[PDB]
């Protein structure tokens, strides 16, 4: 029994309790960052922005219920707090932490029904059911760290040295090292192959769309009688109707509103060019191809931004990404521990998981343009 | 554009011919372990039992899958139709389940046969062995039985992917789990294995070293003080039992051995301490010269020990295959509906398939009475 703490010298205890309780800090401020621009800002009440803030809600309680304790804990190496403490530090631990993975996926599962389902969770979609599915979160999550404790009631110490998860029971080791960490990764991983290719369709859908529009503007102006004309229109129109049916969706940007406004003000002028050919003018619907170029040139060139709406998935797949890459090295690990200097980096990957409540926050910063300005406002970088 | 087409026609032939190849040496291989153990005598026993059942099991890949597979891989075609497709992903799904399954029962029969070694001797029968077995057949049919359930509420055959929620749980619930578990279950007993090594390594240096002192000792205090340690070193030995015999029956005629060798040594060391109160030293010292060789005669036979690590290992050598045959195709099928790559996605199916093969042959390779079984059959010894 030789703790290496023992061995690093007093200049780098300090610069890991001061880097500890940095990063402790920056995922303090990062957290609270996000759930006061929810709250003040009206425009982002939704029961999408909801989960994104009890998902920082989640992250922040790991920066105070757990890292810093963490802090201590890691640098030292040993646990000065005793039984009680090392009882609600874990459970806290694991809770927090798998609230923080269910919250993700409890997000991505209204992704999934904002799109599939677009059509029907619409109305679906409350704030009592984003309530309820947060509630769930918390309560599994509970339920969790709820099974180690029910058990320690045969033996009582007086004294505690050190505070790791039980391993008695190997039964509630894989448990909930699958129900908290492997079955809802493995989830988000499903969730974002879904939605990514869900993605990669629709865009498909209607760039098709688009050089239907495209090809029979060419058509109208090439054509020579009445049917060409009204043929390129008939094929417009249900272009232009199909695409509509299509739409991407959280806060549905003034801009959206604008190319679904598009599409309307398109099948305006769908509609009267084909009055201009019942009027039996056809040179004049030549000109009015020349209009809806120009429609398209309005609004297309700034529909060359649902494009920018299967990005916006691929930075849930970097979240996914940095998930992954944070905890994951902890469950490889942690599993091959009773096997296999070797405990420093057992510490190391529980750092490096808790770094995902550092992580997540500034992604959607860095990701999303809604909280960037709220970002670039508050240090006011950006006027 | 399917691919097969690109794939010449003699390369077809020596596919088929390579996988009919493995569809039959699964077949073979785990056939001969399931009439080893039943025409052997010796080897009834609930621990063989579940052993057998994973055979049957991975005698049903071989029959009810990996044929059927053969031409569904090489022509790249489902010419069966859809109620084939059905039975034929369900027992697949059933087999590798219950081969996953009967591997943990097994490691749990050796986590319970080893840390509750007292207490499930008694417990374990063929009927505790064969409930067993039931729940792991159960279990798999139950994770191929939701695709089904659903489809009757509404050219290729692969698995549903409508539902990602049991897209994930029968990953998760057939592969995932119990595959952790059993990383677990040998991690356990493993260490476990280690343990009951050191504590009876530790006390062979103590023998050794107090009859270095008996040999260099000059005093009646001296030697009594020795033969002290000595005779509860052999108690708290008793407290210990060894591990390769606690996975036999525990009454075992090997077993009785060293505890009555256990014994003799205690009887030994009880007449060179009541030796010392008549005043005869240097009479304790001729007969601690005794003491040296028998306990060599007693502690090199039960060195095996050795030996009874090595055979937990043999089941980390099936997990290490198991897992390296199974994981790129749970690996791969994740990344899959995101990211030629067909192709691979078929090749570690197969390898996986290969397993079934892989899982018998180890048994033989490890396990010295199949060896002595298989040299027989085709007449290898002379
Ligand atoms: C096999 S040991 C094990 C099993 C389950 C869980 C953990 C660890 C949990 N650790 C993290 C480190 N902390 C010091 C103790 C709790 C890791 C985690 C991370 C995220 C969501 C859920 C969980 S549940
Ligand atoms: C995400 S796709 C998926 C999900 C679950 C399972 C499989 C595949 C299973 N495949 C293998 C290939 N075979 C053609 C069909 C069944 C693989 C397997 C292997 C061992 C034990 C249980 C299982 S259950």
């Amino acid at each position: 029994d030789y703790i290496y703490q023992d061995s690093i010298s007093l200049p780098w205890k300090v610069l890991l309790v001061m880097l500890l309780a940095l990063i402790t800090l920056a995922t303090t401020l990062s957290n609270a960052f996000v759930i006061a621009t929810v709250y003040r800002t009206r425009k982002l009440h939704t029961p999408a922005n909801y989960l994104i803030a009890s998902l920082a809600v989640t992250d922040l309680l790991v920066s105070i219920l757990v890292m810093p304790i963490s802090t201590m804990y890691t640098v030292t190496g040993r646990w000065t707090l005793g039984q009680v403490v090392c009882d609600f530090w874990l459970s806290s631990d694991i809770t927090c932490c798998t609230a923080s993975i269910w919250h993700l996926c409890v997000i991505a599962l209204d992704r999934y029904w904002a799109i599939t389902d677009a059509v029907e969770y619409s109305a679906k979609r409350t704030p009592k059911r984003a309530a309820v599915m947060i509630a769930l979160v918390w309560v599994f999550s509970i339920s969790i760290s709820l099974p180690p404790f029910f058990w320690r009631q045969a033996k009582a110490e007086e004294e505690v040295s050190e505070c790791v998860v039980n391993t008695d029971h190997i039964l509630y080791t894989v448990y909930s090292t699958v129900g908290a960490f492997y079955f809802p990764t493995l989830l988000l991983i499903a969730l974002y192959g879904r939605i990514y290719v869900e993605a990669r369709s629709r865009i498909a859908d209607l760039e098709d769309r688009w050089r239907t529009l495209e090809d029979n503007l060419r058509v109208i102006e090439r054509a020579a009688n009445a049917a060409e004309v009204r043929e390129a229109l008939t094929r417009m129109r249900a272009a232009a109707e199909d695409a509509q049916r299509a739409t991407p969706p959280s806060p549905a940007s003034p801009e959206m509103e604008d190319f679904r406004h598009g599409f309307d003000i398109l099948v305006g002028q769908i509609d009267d060019a084909l009055r201009l050919a019942d009027e039996g003018r056809v040179a004049e619907a030549q000109a009015a191809a020349e209009e809806l170029r120009t429609t398209r040139n309005a609004y297309i060139q700034k529909y060359l931004m649902a494009a920018r709406e299967r990005k916006a998935t691929k930075t849930l797949g970097i979240i996914l990404g940095a998930f992954i890459v944070c905890w994951l090295p902890f469950f490889i690990i942690s599993l091959v521990m009773p096997i296999c200097f070797h405990l420093a980096i057992f510490d190391f990957f529980t750092w490096l998981g808790y770094l995902n409540s550092l992580i997540n926050p500034i992604i959607y910063t860095m990701s999303n343009e809604d909280f960037k300005q709220a970002f670039h406002k508050l240090i006011r970088f950006k006027c």
